[PDB]
């Protein structure tokens, strides 16, 4: 093969940490290698979140990270999509369309009700991805949050 | 120590109680009663290494119960903690339960040194609305789902 969307291993962390401080950096923080690889490594070993990562010509260029979900009222377990990106380079390509949809089959191996994601409501280009994806806007819930 | 109310964390020997109320909690969001299938699934969650359970007693008996979960910030490379379900039963609302139920929450998030505590309630939930805020909750992003 010459592309792949994989899970991602130990060999992919310091090359995916680039990409994961990138990540980091849209939403507004600043680049630090050592903090984003320590985190990105604290998350990878947690036995219920799921890293993917799409791999052209040995090259990372984007990642999806998906964390297990449970629900009282359906007794039951889902997946929340927490992290999408893909590098600038590589953008428009179908790299997340391609790593959305491994998610999906792996969501649906392990049984879940659902892959359920919150995106901010001006982000245009994440809209339209996860409608090309058959994601559902809900607004039936609202967000909290205590600050501490 | 000598007390007559208290707000502590479940053990195993809870849990036989605790599922009345979990029961009770899952018909709120329009599930069928099913004490074992409740039952299994609340030991389920117990088991779970991130979950934290509170139970509040008043003279013995359990009047309501919290349940939080560890999230990762991925942007701010820190944990916080989802209170992910509230629940007083009806013989004992408006006695201060859950307001103190939220109070431990907020004090233990702190002692683990959390980023937040966040959560999702049904927008039309007016009481719990007026719950969050009351005790610190603030009201940007917009939820989406894909039911496989
Ligand atoms: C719940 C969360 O985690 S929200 C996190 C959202 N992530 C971000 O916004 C990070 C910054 N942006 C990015 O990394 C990227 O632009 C992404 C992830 C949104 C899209 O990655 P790409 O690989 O470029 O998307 P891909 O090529 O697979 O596009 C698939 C679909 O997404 C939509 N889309 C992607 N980019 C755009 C864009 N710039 N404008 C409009 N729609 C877009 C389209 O529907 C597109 O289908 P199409 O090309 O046939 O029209
Ligand atoms: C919401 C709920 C947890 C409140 O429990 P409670 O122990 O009765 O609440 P408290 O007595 O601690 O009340 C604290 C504050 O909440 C608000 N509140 C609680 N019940 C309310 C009601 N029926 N109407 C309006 N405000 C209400 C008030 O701000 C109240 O402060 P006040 O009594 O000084 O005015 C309870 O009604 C419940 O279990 N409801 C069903 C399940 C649910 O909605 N859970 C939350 C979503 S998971
Ligand atoms: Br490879
Ligand atoms: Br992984
Ligand atoms: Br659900
Ligand atoms: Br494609
Ligand atoms: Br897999
Ligand atoms: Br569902
Ligand atoms: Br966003
Ligand atoms: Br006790
Ligand atoms: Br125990
Ligand atoms: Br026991
Ligand atoms: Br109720
Ligand atoms: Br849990
Ligand atoms: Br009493
Ligand atoms: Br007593
Ligand atoms: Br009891
Ligand atoms: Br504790
Ligand atoms: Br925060
Ligand atoms: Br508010
Ligand atoms: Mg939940
Ligand atoms: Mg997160
Ligand atoms: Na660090
Ligand atoms: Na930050």
């Amino acid at each position: 093969h010459h592309m792949i969307v994989r899970r991602a291993t130990y060999e992919d962390l310091s090359q995916l940490a680039v990409l994961f401080d990138e990540y980091r950096q849209f939403y507004g923080a600043s680049s630090n290698l050592e903090e984003s690889h320590h985190f990105l490594k604290q998350r990878f070993e947690n036995k219920e979140s799921v890293f993917f990562i799409h791999i052209k010509d040995e090259k990372i260029t984007g990642f999806v990270l998906l964390y297990l979900g449970f629900s009282s009222v359906a007794c039951s377990t889902y997946y929340i999509l927490d992290d999408v990106y893909v590098t600038p380079l590589f953008r428009r390509q179908g790299s997340a369309k391609q790593l959305i949809d491994t998610a999906i089959l792996f969501a649906k191996q392990e049984n879940a009700l659902r892959i359920s994601l919150e995106t901010q409501s001006n982000n245009h280009e994440s809209h339209r991805l996860y409608e090309k994806m058959g994601f559902i806007r809900d607004s039936e819930f609202q967000t909290f949050h205590c600050f501490l």
